[PDB]
Parts: C-alpha cells; structure tokens; sequence
C-alpha cells in the first residue's frame, strides 16, 4: 500500500468494516445485542457522512432468525440452521434499514459467497454492482449467501482486495494480537506488526492495511481512524 | 406426471407459483401495482392455509428499487439497474413480510440463480434448505440473484423440476396460448395442449404439469385449482 | 354547498375518504382483507397524485391487532379489546406506510376522538395540525383514539365539516340507499337524494356533499369522481 | 410508600421508566441518537424479562419526524412542528417495535395527554387499557398526544401515581441534584433527599419513590435497581 504509520490513517477514502460474529450477537448465540450493533451503526454512518465510502460486511444473520422463530424451532425440536439464516437475513436487513435511515443513509443488501470471487464473469458483475452502488451514496451490506453455504473473514479480505480499499477495519472480540497465549509470562500486545492473522498478511500483500480493533471498546472506529494506539496495525 | 385432466388438480400437494414481471409492476415499469400483488398474496396465503405447500417465485424486484430511489437516480441522470435491483429486493422482501404476516404465515427470502442449479454441491445445499424451510411451515420466496446476473421462467421450471412439484402455476399477462397470432382469422385459444411454451414442454417431460393463467383475472389460483376452464393446461 | 349534479364532481379539490369497518376486514372480523385495502390505497394515492388533497379516515384497527396477537389472546382465553386496538393501530400504520410509500406519498397518523371536536382549544390545535400537514404534501390518516374510547361515521362527517371539504366519500358495504328493505316489492335504489343517512343529512346542512359508494366494486373512487351513476348522492 | 433505603429497591414489581427528551436525541435536536436509545431498550427489555412489569414513557418524537422529512421542510422553509411530531410518532413506534421484538417482547403504543388524567371516564378507560395490556405481557409506550398539544415529566409522575407503581425511574441529562449551582464552592451532590424536583415531591406524597439517574451512564437501570449509589433517591 502507501500507508505506514497510524498517523496517516486520517486520509483513507474507502473503508471496509467487518463486524465479527462475536461482537453483535449477545452472549448466547440466541439473540442480537443491540448496544454494540447500534454503536457500530452510529460510528459507520457518521464516518460515511464525513466523505469516506464505507461498505459493511455484517456477520451474524443466523442469530436474528433463531430469535425471530424461537417457537417453530421449539415445537419442532420435540417432534424431530439454513432456514434460520434465511429468515434472519431478511429481518436483519430490515432492522439495518431502519437504524441507518435514522441517519439519512440508504443501504442495499448485496449477497455474495466465496465462489463468486473466483470466476471472472461474476467478479466483473459484482465489481460493477459495487461501483454503481458506491457512486450513488449508498452503503452496501455484503452478507454471505446462506442458502449456498455448507466466520466470513477471508471473504472480507478478498473483497477489500478486489475493490482495492485503503483501510480494512476488522472488528472482533480479542483486544488485538499478543506475543504468546494469555496464560504466560510476557503477554506483550503487539500494536504494530512486522485466521485473522493470515487474512491480514494476505491483504497486506494485496495492498490493504488491515487493522484489528476490539468491538466492545466505545467509539472504536472514530478512534482508530484518528491515530490512537488502539487495536492492531499491519504494515512492513 | 400422474395428472391428466383439470378435474384432478384438486389433489396437488405442492404448488410453485411464479408471478410474472408484467403482472405485479404497474403500467410504467416504474412502480409496484398493489392491486394484483395483494390479490395474489391473498390467494397464495389462503391456498397455503389449506394444507398445500406453496413456494412463490416473485419476479419484478427492480421496479420497487427504482420507485424507492426516484431521486438519487434523477439527480444522477443529469451528471452522468443492478443497484435498483438490490435496493428493491430488500424493500420488496419487507413488504411481502408485512402482507403475508397479515395472514399468519412467515416467509424466508431465498436467493438463487440459474448457475446454482448446475453444480451438484449447490443443488444439494439448495434442496436441503428448501426442504428444511417447507417442513417448518414457511413460504420461501425465490428471487434471482441480482448482483450476479448479467424473465425468470426457465428458472421456475427448473426449480419445480428439482423439488418435483405436482403443479406449476405460471401467471402471466396473455390469457393463454392461441392457435395463431391474434391478428388472424381463427384465434382459437387452446386450453389443453397435446419461452413459456418451451419451459412448459420441459417441465412436462420432467414430471410437472404446467398451467399458464391470466394474472389480471380475479381469483385466478382458487379457480384453476378447482377445475374451471381457465388458463392453459399441458399434458399428453 | 355549490355542487348539485354528479357531472360537477370532477372539480372537488378536497376529498375525505372513509373506509368502513366492513370493507377492509375479511369476513371473520379476525384478519385484514388485503385485496380491497390495496385497491382503495391504490385509488386514493392515484387521486392524490392528481392534484387533490385527500385525507383518509381508516376504520378497523382492532382486526389487525387481533390477528397480530392470535396467540397471547388464545393462551389467555383459557386462564381468564382495547389492547388489540392499540397493537393494531401501531401495526396498521406501519402497513399503510409501506403500501403508500410504494407510490411516493407520505402519511402521518393523526389520532383524534369525538370529544376533541367540542372544545375550542383542541379544535384550533387539530385544524392547525391538519392544515400544516396538508400544506406539506402528506396524507393524514385519522383514526379514533382507542385508549379513550368506551363505526366512526359521525366522526368523519364532523371532520369533513370542520375542514370544510368539497366531497365526502363514505365507502361502505351496502350498494347505496334503497326505497324499502330489500325483502319487499319495489326496492328502487335512490341514486340522488331529495346512521349514514343522518350523518349525510348533517354534512349536507354543513356544506358537504356526501356520497355513499359500494366498497367491493372495482375502481370505486375513480368512477364516482368521474360522474357515473354509482353509489348515492345527497343534494337538494 | 414502603421503600426507604436503596437496598430495598430489588423488590419493586412495577417500574415506570421515562426517557428524557435530552437523552435519546443526538446533540442537534435533529436526529435520534441510537447508542443511548439501544442501550436503554436493552436494559428495559432485560428488566422486563426478569419478572417486573415496566412501562416506558418515551419522549422525543419530534426529532424522528424532523429527520425523516429533512427534505419537505427544507424545500418549504424557502417558500414560506406538529406535522413532524405526528410523522415521528409513527416512525418511532415502528423502530421501537423492531428493537423490542429483537428481545421477544411486544409493545403497544398508548397515546394520552395531561387532560386525559382529569376527567373520571377517561381515567377509568385508560386504567382499564393499561391493566389489560400489562396482564398480556406487553410493554406499553405512553407518548403524549402531539396533535392536541399546544418535557413530559409531570405526565410521567401522574401516570405512575394513577397506576400506583413501586418505582419511578426518571432518566435525564444532569447527574442528579446538587446543593447549589455548579459554579459555586461546595457542589455536594445529594444522593438521598430529605420541575423534576417538584414532580418527585408530588410522586413521593402519592406513594411513589422517584429516582433520577444519569442517562449517558452505561447500564443505568440495572445499576440503580441493584443498590449502587447512583442517581438520586427521594424518600423521608
Ligand atoms: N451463515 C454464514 C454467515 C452469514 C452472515 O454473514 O451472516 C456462516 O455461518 O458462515
Ligand atoms: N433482475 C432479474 C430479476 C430478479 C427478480 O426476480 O426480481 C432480471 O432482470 O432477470
Ligand atoms: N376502536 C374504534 C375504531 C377505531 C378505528 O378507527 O380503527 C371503535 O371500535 O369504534
Ligand atoms: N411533542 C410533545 C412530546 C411528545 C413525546 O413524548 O414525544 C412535547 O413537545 O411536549
């Protein structure tokens, strides 16, 4: 890429957020934590009204479907996942629509899957779709196709690579990257950097400066864009 | 198949409706005709509460997106389709959710495309999804993937074939199938039968008794299921 | 008023529709008939896009709440209306919002009750609200306050009187007004005119030309505005 | 009442929250802050799933309408509040419905105004409505009638009085009640206690133990119910 130090990260013109499946779902995998989700939608809409062109990759659509049913799964578990995923995708897109249009923005559910990034025709089609959507002041929300799926991070890295984004914020649960497992002497967190780690290395080789923050920390995106020593930063 | 005469069509246990792109969109391709759409949703929900297991194939999602934007396309046509398709898919699934839950039913947007019916892994996945959704008392709504698309009828025929449905109602604009173009002497409509025609022949060879009704006719599905001489009927 | 013959009714600049409680609720009082409701919303939105300034008075909000619960009333009828009315008002306003914004219009739920038309302060406030809403290209939907209520037709007449509307369409179930009960010789329907009848006489004395159509008849509003001999017409 | 010390507040069986007009609207009066609103909805739904019977009094409905229009007010401010209030009430009830049903709860918009608490017939009707709604496992949301209105706190006090609630949480912006204006020596915050102050004294005389917390403090309700020295507590 071109970015080297965290001080430069105020000049990134195309973010790609990626809400991890452990940030937005409450501590059961049986709900949808509204606190962190509303905070992250607030930060993303505010950052998009600032002039950048964000593009979320929302994970965790099975949880909304599980909680929306909560009855037909119960009455069937005594007489007897993808169905929950489908129903949840629909309902979650509705809820995102509400909580985003509460800031003036519009959204547009784009559904892809990892095989769609391998053939050239589908890659061309998807890039054309995303560019026509970005040029219209819309925030695409790129979920994974649930009905053709056997933690959507490699997908986010590859998507940032194709669209060639400046940043790639990768929210998660762990505070960052340590030097050794936490149950050890010398758990020195490595802010800079000489699964998530592999995808970050990939996106680094493809011209993308990955950053791995902590989801539960208040005002995460607005902080990491500014330059505070938060999260993790991958660059030679 | 097994069905021969229209009198037998009261014993079909798995319908596959298919709302044509000229039935639900008002006469501009710039809106969404609520009259026919509400009538067809009413008939389908009533038929599903009767014991059958319907599965719509709703076309015309670009119209809802076009009308929902109506401003950002305007202001851009002076300074300068898939984007409209995406936004419309989201909004239309929301509207279907409302107008179906007004009858007690639940729906679940399933998004496929014609290449998903060629590989074996995706076909297995999709069939498992649809069976897990049918066994849960849900009405799947199978739109075509807009973001990986370069009048969704061949798709409906192939989908009915894979799930192996008894009937396949194929709503449209024309009253049926004539003997010659209308501007000719002897336009004898052929109810029985010794694009739509080709797909119907295909689905006939694959064990599906296709039927082509007229959309604007009031109470179409409830009539054709009963046995009245409406629409068209394909069987040797 | 000023209108005398049905030919003049093309120059009315302020309609007040009133959907009767027997037109939109399906034939159980336990649902919400989507066919007639969608047709009437289509006609009203089309008439409003024509330059007039309509203002619906939607009845039947208890039905939507009854059907939306359908479970918590059931499980309680073995261990043991206004609650259904409240929940239904909310859900029905949401559904109207969807099916109206599908034509570009916006709506704004205004909740009044008959005692609000007797004191002068509340009458002034309500008139100011309605005029500020009409001058903004919005279609107010004037339901009756359910939580302060012990077939909302007198309300519609009085509302048309205060706002001083040219027309007052009063949709209902009966085709019109007969000369005698139907089980009699000589059931001559009286189109012109030298409960509903009393409210119509009132609104006639207050400068409003009431018209009573049949709800189930297709394209009712567009017909009666044109001048066809449909419904009933009250004028000396 | 019966409660004296904050240690006893774990045994209150009927809360009445009241979200102040400065907690949920972002710092413009031109939006709807999703962070605090989602946090408060999360806390209230969690407290209601605990066995209590909460009943919100959501303020700030004009902000949602202002932001939802944002265009028709703009284009009219060059050619030229209650309208915004009406549109906002509708949209905000929809958003609350979504963010509450994401926890399993159902809600039911109840619209009252201060004159509805003075006549006996309307008071009886409203109490019957609220009791029939509480006995159904529903969370009523008691906004003030905007179309018959010339910071809804006296309303909340009187409502808690009529329903005779154990607690009355009154969220706001100020951390509590000080001994003197902040620009003075000796700004000793008074947790216990020997506008908001007047309403609290009233509700104390009517058998209600008022509590005034700080909205922006994370996990406010769950804390104050527990017994931590937060907010303010009114009791002799
Ligand atoms: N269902 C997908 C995730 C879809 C989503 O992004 O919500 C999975 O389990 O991998
Ligand atoms: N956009 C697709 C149709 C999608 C739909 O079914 O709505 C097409 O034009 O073929
Ligand atoms: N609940 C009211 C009618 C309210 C409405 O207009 O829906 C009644 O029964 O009179
Ligand atoms: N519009 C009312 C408040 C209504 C509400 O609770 O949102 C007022 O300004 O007093």
């Amino acid at each position: 890429p071109t970015f080297t130090e965290r001080s430069q990260l105020k000049y990134a013109r195309r973010l790609v957020v990626k809400l991890g499946s452990a940030v937005i779902t409450r501590e059961d995998n049986h709900g949808l934590a509204l606190g962190r989700l509303a905070s992250i939608v607030e930060q993303v809409a505010e950052c998009h009204l600032e002039g950048r062109e964000v593009m979320m990759v929302t994970s965790g659509a099975v949880a909304f479907g599980k909680q929306k049913l909560a009855q037909e799964l119960l009455m069937s578990l005594s007489m007897r996942p993808r169905a929950a995923a489908a129903v949840g995708q629909s309902g979650l897109m509705s809820l995102y629509d509400a909580m985003f249009a509460q800031y003036g923005v519009k959204i547009a559910q784009v559904l892809v899957t990892k095989p769609d990034f391998y053939n050239e025709e589908t890659r061309n089609n998807l890039f054309c779709t995303l560019s026509e959507l970005i040029s219209l002041n819309i925030v695409p929300i790129i979920n994974t196709n649930d009905a053709v799926s056997p933690d959507n991070d490699s997908l986010s890295a590859m998507l940032a690579a194709e669209v060639q984004a400046d940043l790639l914020i990768l929210m998660s649960d762990v505070d960052g990257i340590y030097n050794k497992p936490p149950w050890e002497d010398g758990a020195k967190l490595m802010h800079t950097y000489t699964s998530k780690v592999k995808a970050a290395t990939w996106a680094l080789d493809r011209g993308v400066s990955v950053v791995i923050c902590n989801g539960m920390q208040e005002k995460a995106i607005k902080t990491i864009i500014g330059g505070r020593k938060v999260g993790t930063f991958f660059t030679e």
